[PDB]
C-alpha cells in the first residue's frame, strides 16, 4: 500500500470547490439563524422582565405572572417539539452526531422551524439551557438544507456540510471559533471509522458565521472576566486535585441526567398532553426561581463572572451548586430543546471557585487568587461529562481569554476526563445517541 | 449500527497502560527538549565570546564567524550522513511515515545523531528550527519506551509514536495546544482510521510542556504585547494579504524541493562533497550572523522587532529576499532541523510589508502594521505546510493576541486556499511521497 499512499499523499487536501462555496453559503445561513435565536431569546426574557413590573406590588400575583409567563412558554416549546419534530427535544447534537453516522435522519423541512421556534420558549422562558443545542442542530440542518436544496452528490459533500452546519452553530453561540471547528474534529465527526469531513471546508462555514455573529453582536463579551493573575509552578498540584473532584463528579452527574430521563418519563409515559404540563410545570419554575434566586436559573452567563471575582460567599457557592444541578437535570432530562453547555460551564465555574477560596486560606504562602481555580474549573465539567476536554479548554480560553492559565486549565480538565474513565464514566453524548438507537431497536 | 451501538458504550477507554507511558514518553521528551535548547544556546554563546576574543581584525573576525560555524555544521552533516540518513533535514515527515508504518523508527541510531548532529547546526546558527529535531527526538523516544517496556498492539505503537511528536513540538514553542493540534490535522495517518488516544496525547503534551516550564519559566521566546483591535471594515485586507501567501506558499514550496535537487548535484550523494558543502552553507549564516543577523537564525529576533514595526520597507524587503535564500540553502541541503521557526519569521516579514502599504493607503481605518504581521506569521505555514488550524494556534499560543483571531483565521484560510487553487501541495506530505517514492523505484 506504499504506492496507493504516494498517490493520495500528493492528492491531500484538494476539496471540491463546490463543496468549498456552499460551506460559505452554510456558515452565512447559520450565522444568521443563530444570530435571529439570540436576538429571539433575548427579547422574550425582557418582556418577562417588563411584565413583572407591570405588577411589582402585590407580591403574590408578581410571582404568578413569573411563573404563568415562563410555564405558558415552556410548554409551546415542548408541544413544537412532541408535535411535529419529535428528534428536536434535548440537546440535538446526540441527533446530529447520529445524522454523521448516516444512522440518524436530518429532517430539516420540520426541524428547523419546530428547533428555533421550540427552543425560543424555553430559553426564552428562562429555563436552565444552552444556545448551541438549538444552533448547532439547527446549523446541520441548515447545512443539510442546502445540500438537498442544490442537490450535491457524494458522502464527501454530505458529511462535511452537515459537520459546518454544526461547527458553525456552535462557533455562532458562543463567538468561538476555534471552539466549533475543534468540536467537530473531537467529538462531532464519525469516531470509529474513517471519513471525508474536509476540515478547511469546516473552517469556511465557521468564518462566516462568526463573521455574521460579530456584524450584530459586536463590543459586548458573553463574559467578561478580566485579566487573572498567572500561576506558578508549586501551585499546578491544586488544580490536578481539582480535575480528579471533577472526575468522578462528572460520571455521577452522568447517570443523574440518564436516570432523570426515565423518572420524568413516567410521569408523562409518553403522552403529549401530560409531557407539555409537566414542562410548563418545570418552565414556570424557572421563571420563579429567575426572580426570587436568578442563579438558580437560567443559562448561567450571568453568575460566572460574578463567581470568578470572588464577590459570593461559600455559603452562596454551595447553595447555589446544588440549586443549579437540580435545575439543570430538571432541564435537560425533560425533553425540552436546549443544550447542556453553557449550564455546565457555570456549574463548573462554581465549582471552581469553591474550591479556590479553600485552596486561598490553606495556603497564603501560594498568593492565591480564587479566580483562578474557576477558569480552571469552568470547562472541567465539559470535560469529565462530555468527555471532550479539547473542546472545553479552547471553549473557556475563547471565552476567559486568559492563556497564562492555560496549564492550570488543562491540568484539571484531564485530570477530570481521567477520572471520568477510571471510574466508569461515559460520553454523555455517546451515551445518548447509544440510547436512542438501542431503542429504536427495541421497538 | 448495533456494532457502533457497542462501539459508543466503550468509547474513550484508552488502556491504563497506555496512559501512563504517555505520561512518561513526554517527561523524556520535555527533558530531551530542555537539554537541545540549552545545547544550542549554549554553543551561539561560544561563538559570540570568539568573536569577541578577536574584536579588532576585522578580517579575521569574518573567518573565525565563518569557520565556528562552519566547522560545527560539518559535524553535523556527518553525523547525519555516516549513523543515520534518516535523520537529515526536518524529520517530520519521516515520523509521518512511521505513522503509516512505511519507515522504519531507528531509535538507537537517530536520537544520539539528531540531538547532537542538530545541536551543530542549530548552534552554529543556520537558518532552521529547533521542531525538528524535536519532533523527530520525540517520536523516536516515543518508540524507544514501546520497545523497552515491550508494549504490544497497534494502538500503542501508533499513539506513543504520536505523544512523543506532539511532546515534542509542545517542549518546541511552549504551545502545547499547537502540539496536540498537529498530530490531528497534519501528523496522523490522513488517509485511513487510526487508534491515537487523544486523551493520551495530551498527557504527553503537559508533562513535556511542564518539564520546559520547570527550566525556561519567565522568559517568553515572543513577546509583542497587546496589540491594537481589528474592525470589521478591515477584515477584507486580511484576506488579501491570505491571497498573496496563497500564491507564493505553492512557488517556494517548489523552490525547497527543487533546491533538494539542485544541492544534490554538487555532492551527489557523497559524504564528503557534503559535509563540505554543509560548512560552507553553515559558514555562511555564522557568517551572516554577525553581518546583519537578521539574515540567518531561527528568526525569532526579528519577529519582535518587525511587528513592532521598527523596521523600514527597505530593511524589510531586503530581509524578506535574503531569508528565502538562507531558507531554502539551509532546509534543501539535508541538515538537521525544522523549517518552522524560520517560516515565522518569514511570514511575520511579508505580513509587516502588507501592514505598511496598508497604513497610508488607508489612514481612515486606523491600521497597526504589527496586526498583519500577526495574521501573516502562520500564513506561509499555511500555503506550504498546508496546516493552518495548528498554524494559527501555535501564533496564538506565542504572541496571545486573541483579539486578532478572526484576521488571523481569514489570512490562514486564505493562504490554505489559494495554495490549492494555484496547485500546491503539503510540503510536509510532498516530502514523504518524494522519499517514498524513491525507495520503490
Amino acid at each position: 500500500r506504499r504506492r496507493q499512499l504516494i498517490r493520495q499523499l500528493l492528492e491531500r487536501d484538494k476539496t471540491p470547490l463546490a463543496i468549498l462555496f456552499m460551506a460559505a453559503v452554510v456558515g452565512t445561513l447559520v450565522g444568521l439563524a443563530a444570530v435571529a435565536f439570540d436576538k429571539g431569546v433575548a427579547w422574550l426574557q425582557n418582556q418577562r422582565m417588563g411584565a413583572l413590573v407591570h405588577t411589582a406590588d402585590n407580591y403574590p400575583l408578581l410571582l404568578t405572572v413569573a411563573f404563568l409567563c415562563s410555564a405558558v412558554l415552556a410548554m409551546f416549546g415542548y408541544f413544537l417539539v412532541r408535535k411535529y419534530a419529535p428528534e428536536a427535544g434535548g440537546s440535538g447534537i446526540p441527533e446530529i452526531e447520529g445524522a454523521l453516522e448516516d444512522q440518524r435522519p436530518v429532517r430539516w423541512w420540520r426541524v428547523l422551524p419546530v428547533k428555533f421556534f421550540g427552543g425560543l420558549g424555553t430559553l426564552g422562558g428562562g429555563m436552565v439551557l444552552g444556545r448551541e443545542g438549538p444552533t448547532v442542530q439547527i446549523g446541520g440542518n441548515i447545512g443539510r438544507m442546502v445540500l438537498d436544496i442544490f442537490r450535491l452528490k457524494g458522502d464527501e459533500a454530505r458529511h462535511t456540510l452537515l459537520a459546518t452546519g454544526a461547527a458553525a452553530g456552535l462557533a455562532a453561540a458562543f463567538n468561538a471559533p476555534l471552539a466549533g471547528i475543534l468540536f467537530i474534529i473531537e467529538e462531532m465527526r464519525p469516531q470509529f471509522r474513517y471519513t471525508l469531513i474536509s476540515i478547511k471546508a469546516v473552517f469556511i462555514g465557521v468564518i462566516m458565521s462568526t463573521i455574521m455573529y460579530r456584524i450584530f453582536n459586536h463590543e459586548v463579551a458573553l463574559i467578561d472576566v478580566g485579566k487573572l493573575s498567572d500561576a506558578p509552578l508549586n501551585t499546578l498540584w491544586l488544580y490536578l486535585i481539582l480535575g480528579i473532584i471533577f472526575g468522578i463528579f462528572g460520571p455521577i452527574f452522568n447517570k443523574w441526567v440518564l436516570g432523570m430521563q426515565d423518572l420524568l418519563h413516567r410521569v408523562h409515559g409518553g403522552n403529549i398532553t401530560k409531557w407539555v404540563l409537566m414542562g410548563g410545570a418545570i418552565g414556570g419554575l424557572c421563571g420563579l426561581l429567575g426572580f426570587v434566586a436568578p442563579a438558580t436559573s437560567g443559562g448561567g452567563f450571568n453568575l460566572i463572572p460574578i463567581a470568578t471575582a470572588g464577590n459570593f460567599s461559600m455559603g452562596m457557592l454551595v447553595f447555589i451548586f446544588v440549586a443549579r444541578v437540580i435545575t439543570t437535570l430538571l432541564c435537560f432530562s425533560s425533553g425540552a430543546p436546549g443544550g447542556i453547555f453553557a449550564p455546565m460551564l457555570a456549574l463548573g465555574t462554581v465549582l471552581g471557585t469553591a474550591f479556590g477560596m479553600v485552596a486561598v486560606e490553606l495556603f497564603p504562602q501560594y498568593h492565591l487568587e480564587a479566580g483562578t481555580f474557576a477558569i480552571a474549573g469552568m470547562g472541567a465539567l465539559l470535560a469529565a461529562s462530555i468527555r471532550a476536554p479539547l473542546t472545553g479548554i479552547i471553549l473557556v480560553l475563547e471565552m476567559t481569554d486568559n492563556y497564562q492559565l492555560i496549564l492550570p486549565m488543562i491540568i484539571t480538565g484531564l485530570g477530570a476526563t481521567l477520572l471520568a474513565q477510571f471510574t466508569g464514566g461515559k460520553p454523555l453524548y455517546s451515551a445518548i445517541l447509544a440510547r436512542t438507537l438501542a431503542k429504536q431497536e427495541a421497538e
